[PDB]
């Protein structure tokens, strides 16, 4: 909805529920990561899904060996997540393990190819095109790419095709622009610009109207 | 969305996709049953979920022995359904088997307590209150009750409490009224009044505005 995904990284349940409820009319998809899950428990995923009737993407940056990745994905989907974000840099076998569980459980894998922060230029950027091509070869249809580098987002879009779904973080606080990012991504992920705002609903409304 | 769930019982993929796309702005939840699945395959569930970004309730009226019920639910959730409708009349063990799989896969079970058609008065109605109480005892939080008998829907709402989620079919073609049904149910299910209409979008819009 509105091509906007809320990155809910507040660490306490009450604040997370308050902000998510305030901006629900503008979204239908919430990205929940370890900051909230490690503080309040995996049960928070089912609670959000039920209370807000939104889709939940678990941003767990899965980056282990195949066998452990299988275990992490199974627990995550058992908890009710609709999709999970997985790193591609640990290799194809590690990604395939995630895809196997998603297939078994009727869920989806998002492949993270290039990250949005400054440090991403050190090692990830140099491998990003190859990671995206690996995703295509494995049948991945959902990807994550950087708002902070639209030229890289364009290159990623080029590799994955127009039929793949691409979401992009780094919007707002990290420097990314909503409109420019949406020239290439299907949806933008926004965390701090909304959840640290004095009026999260007004902040979400502003982003939606700017695009 | 709009407390309206589309019962997509057309049997061919092209017509089903056309009508669902035409009314998508009014809904966010589609009920898919055997008329469409047995004609086009279980893969239609993932296709709808992806193409329309809606939640999918599989109306499979699960009504077998525990072991078979477990198999049916597993295949259904593997196919991507968010929830499954199960009959309560075959007993508690049969329902528990469904709840066990839903727990394993992070999904939901809707318990059907009293049906909406005339024949429901023969045997189901007499057992309906006990079936609803069984659901409460088993921890069921989602229920299906009849639009065609609001006094029975009221009795069912009484047993399950205000915190349980109740959806109700029999609206329109079978005689049920949207507004009266919503006095007790959280959402109404509508099939033919929308999918056989000359203008499904206008029909959906009319129902939404009447409530
Ligand atoms: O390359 C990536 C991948 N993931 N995220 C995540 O997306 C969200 C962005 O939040 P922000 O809007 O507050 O910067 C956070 O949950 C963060 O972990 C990034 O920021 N960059
Ligand atoms: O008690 C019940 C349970 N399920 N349904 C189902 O709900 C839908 C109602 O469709 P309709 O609006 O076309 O009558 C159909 O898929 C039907 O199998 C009923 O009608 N009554």
């Amino acid at each position: 909805m509105n091509r906007l995904i809320l990155a809910m990284d507040l660490m306490n349940r009450d604040d997370a529920l308050r902000v998510t409820g305030e901006v629900r009319e503008y979204i239908d998809t919430v990205k929940i990561g370890y900051p909230l899950v490690l503080s309040e428990g995996m049960d928070i995923i089912a609670e959000f899904r039920k209370r807000f009737g939104c889709r939940i993407i678990a941003d767990f940056k899965v980056a282990d060996i195949p066998e452990t990745n299988e275990k992490i994905c199974r627990a995550t989907f058992k908890a009710g997540a609709d999709a999970i974000i997985v790193h591609g840099f640990p290799g194809a076998d590690s990604v395939r393990a995630c895809l196997n569980v998603a297939e078994e459980m009727g869920r989806e894998v998002f492949l993270l190819t290039e990250m949005s922060h400054p440090g991403a230029e050190m090692f990830i950027q140099g491998a990003a095109d190859e990671i995206a091509r690996m995703g295509v070869d494995l049948g991945v249809k959902n990807y994550v790419g950087p708002s902070t580098r639209p030229e890289r987002l364009s290159r990623l879009r080029e590799i994955i095709g127009q039929d793949s779904f691409l979401i992009s973080p780094g919007v707002g606080a990290a420097g990314g622009d909503p409109g420019e990012t949406l020239r290439f991504a299907d949806a933008i992920i926004v965390g701090r610009s909304i959840y640290l705002a004095d009026n999260p609903a007004a902040a979400a409304a502003g982003i939606i109207e700017s695009i």
